[PDB]
């Protein structure tokens, strides 16, 4: 699908009504794997962090991250993922809420190591830091959450219920970054890779430059 069709027939009507959207088979199996390769090559070559400190001798650590600009050697299909997320957002064109989305972060590549850690419930942006849309791309080939866990559970707020989102291969996830969408990753018992880019609201981002 061209970014424009997906954006206007799906992303926008979905985001404005539910505030969470899932695009399956986003880039297709060939490109999907290429990203998998590049992400694994980052892991294998020691670029990831530490890991999130879950339990504070031999402590327990969680998701490792790396920021990727997209032009790095060995990171080109990720760069290309990013450009294609950017195309989607641009073809929304101030149709996402009242938002004027003028920029974004580098890409946070995440590796959950499969040691039963998840990510405690959280709000990507609680204090008004600029971030208004969270875009996540999952690269997990033949993921079974019944066996490996790692489901992402969102608590869209003002709602009795949650939405469980499996970190399926070639899945792309959009959701409002603020207090409307509290979420968590359930414990992952297998390596779980994801890539996140956050989109900035012009105004909120513009005010945050002085406050932080
Ligand atoms: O892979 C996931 O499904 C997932 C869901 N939220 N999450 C998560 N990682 C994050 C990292 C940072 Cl620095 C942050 F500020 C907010 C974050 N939110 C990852
Ligand atoms: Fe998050």
């Amino acid at each position: 699908l061209p970014a424009l069709k997906l954006a206007l027939e799906y992303i926008v009507p979905c985001m404005n009504k539910h505030g969470i959207c899932v695009v399956d088979d986003f880039l297709g199996k060939e490109t999907g794997q290429q990203i998998g390769d590049e992400v694994r090559a980052l892991h294998d070559t020691g670029k990831f962090t530490d890991g999130q400190l879950v339990s504070q001798s031999k402590d327990i650590r969680g998701d490792k991250i790396t920021w990727i600009e997209g032009k790095e050697p060995g990171c080109e299909t990720i760069g290309l993922l990013m450009s294609s997320m950017d195309d989607l957002i641009r073809h929304c064109n101030g149709k996402l809420g009242s938002y004027k989305i003028n920029g974004r972060t580098k890409a946070m590549v995440a590796c959950y190591p499969g040691n039963g850690t998840g990510y405690v419930r959280h709000v990507d942006n609680p204090n008004g830091d600029g971030r208004c849309v969270t875009c996540i791309y999952y690269l997990n080939k033949d993921w079974d959450a019944k066996v490996s866990g790692g489901i992402l559970r969102i608590f869209p707020e003002g709602k009795a219920q949650f939405a469980d989102i499996e970190p399926k291969f070639d899945r792309l996830l959009f959701f409002w970054s603020d207090r409307r969408n509290p979420h968590e990753v359930q414990p992952a018992y297998a390596t779980r890779y994801a890539i996140t880019v956050w989109y900035f609201d012009a105004d909120e981002r513009a005010r945050a430059k002085v406050k932080y």
